[PDB]
């Protein structure tokens, strides 16, 4: 698996490469990724040793350029990224933060997220994410404008580098840095 999370001023783009595949990133609307005002033209392909590839330069875990009105930047997610966690047996909430007390712990966010209403899901089919005002949190890849969003079984989530997908049982998780958490991998 190669997910790629493509940003530029404030707009989230995904693409799942796929092996062979070629693909571009440009303000064309017939384009794979298209992106207002960008001003640069992107074009995805893997090399001879099949390492993907932004204009010819390796990708790895994250590559930035400049564009326009922003930097463009691409973070590339593969199966070594992945991990899977189960809702807390009886609390209601879950937080997904920077803090030593935070459920899920990870390092490199600036801030914590809740998660939470998931006891039900099974009747509503959703969960809600809390987030402050400093925090930008997309939802099938559109941002959020509201501090509470619903997030639907089978959405997905992107905040501060982390891509969540919600799930009946738990969430499904892609982050480059390491997970730390007291909730049972699944
Ligand atoms: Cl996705």
């Amino acid at each position: 698996m190669h997910k790629l999370i493509i940003k530029y001023n404030k707009q989230l783009k995904m693409l799942n490469l796929r092996d062979g595949k070629t693909y571009t990133i440009s303000e064309d609307e017939r384009a794979d990724i298209t992106l207002k005002s960008l001003g640069e033209v992107i074009h995805l392909e893997q090399n001879n040793q099949g390492t993907w590839q932004a204009n010819h330069t390796s990708i790895n875990k994250v590559l930035v350029r400049k564009g326009d009105l922003d930097d463009i930047t691409l973070q590339l997610y593969t199966e070594a990224d992945y991990a899977s966690f189960a809702y807390p047996s009886i609390q209601d909430t879950m937080t997904i933060g920077p803090n030593a007390y935070d459920d899920m712990v990870i390092q490199s966010l600036m801030n914590a997220i809740i998660i939470k209403d998931f006891q039900s899901i099974q009747e509503s089919q959703y969960v809600r994410i809390v987030h402050d005002k400093n925090t930008d949190v997309y939802i099938n890849y559109e941002l959020q404008e509201q501090l509470t969003n619903k997030a639907y079984i089978g959405d997905h989530i992107y905040v501060e580098g982390i891509w969540l997908e919600v799930q009946a049982d738990g969430l499904n998780v892609l982050s480059q840095n390491t997970v730390a958490s007291s909730l049972i991998r699944l």
